[PDB]
């Protein structure tokens, strides 16, 4: 048997995690234009993974990346507050995906997956952008909106997994666990 | 007017919180559905009924009233009598899709709105252990279909298509949209 490590410092993450009732603990580490965001975002998940099981190699970590992406363009966490109303018209009316990547690290074992989700927007107003923002709630996630919150009222649908959205497709998390003999 | 929900619900309390609104939480009970009508007809029936017995004892407010079935090949299941049937329920759910169709109603005197908003829902195949354990936690016994996509229920869901929100009992994406409308 061996700890579980949870390698993010995401409250979403967490708060996942924690619907598997295992015990772990968190450890949150410092973090190509070649490759497509499928790639990116497994590589992401990957090396904040690989970065903590090097520190402690009797464990298995688990490491996590989302990205927001549309017509090949990956969007970030909005630096400014200008560029988060940029991201937002650009998400209005039509559909983008998700895509969270999870990797898990064991001396012995290592798994890399990432889960894609379409999420459809509804037609945006200037002044739901604005007031949206000033919740506080775009700056800290990636193409500036959260599924919970305030950023629910925006989403007219998704084809995929809404925890994955979140951050972690927490029922895949858990079927690959079972591979690693869950501890 | 002022704002009434017509539901106990703590999902659908939860979920219209998000609008920033003020409302009250007013219920009086009503509920036999004719299987010569279909879930879509039912579910709406539902949810109006719920709405107009609230409205008929404030006509001068706007009120909501919601209802949610789960269902599968025609047939919708409702909160399981006993554990025995909460295990029925969930095989019959396992490594298959289920629709989960929640009616909106919104009522008024010089305006009225019903819907419905359709997801589908797919879970992964389950154990006997998975079942038993999920209903040795009382989650399954309170919910329609015997399951919640929150909580411990969120690791049988393989994925869905459509409305997350509406699931938990409230698209709150679509009713913020028909408040507008009043």
């Amino acid at each position: 048997t061996k700890p579980l490590i949870l390698a993010s410092q995401s409250p979403r993450r967490k708060e996942l995690l924690d619907l598997l009732q295992l015990p772990y603990s968190i450890i949150v580490s410092e973090v190509n234009r070649n490759f497509s965001p499928e790639e990116n975002v497994q590589w992401l998940a990957k090396q904040k993974a690989k970065a903590v099981a090097d520190l402690h190699p009797h464990a298995i970590v688990i490491g996590a990346d989302t990205m927001v992406c549309l017509d090949g363009e990956c969007l970030g966490k909005p630096q400014d507050q200008e560029e988060a109303a940029s991201m937002l018209r650009r998400l209005s009316g039509r559909s983008h995906s998700v895509i969270t990547a999870v990797s898990i690290q064991a001396e012995n074992h290592s798994e890399t997956f990432y889960d894609k989700t379409e999420v459809a927007f509804w037609s945006l107003s200037e002044e739901e952008i604005w007031t949206y923002i000033e919740t506080k709630e775009p700056m800290d996630k990636a193409g500036a909106y959260g599924i919970q919150g305030r950023g629910a009222l925006f989403v007219k649908k998704i084809d995929g997994d809404y925890y994955s959205v979140m951050g972690l497709p927490i029922s895949k998390t858990m079927r690959a666990l079972r591979h690693f003999d869950i501890r």
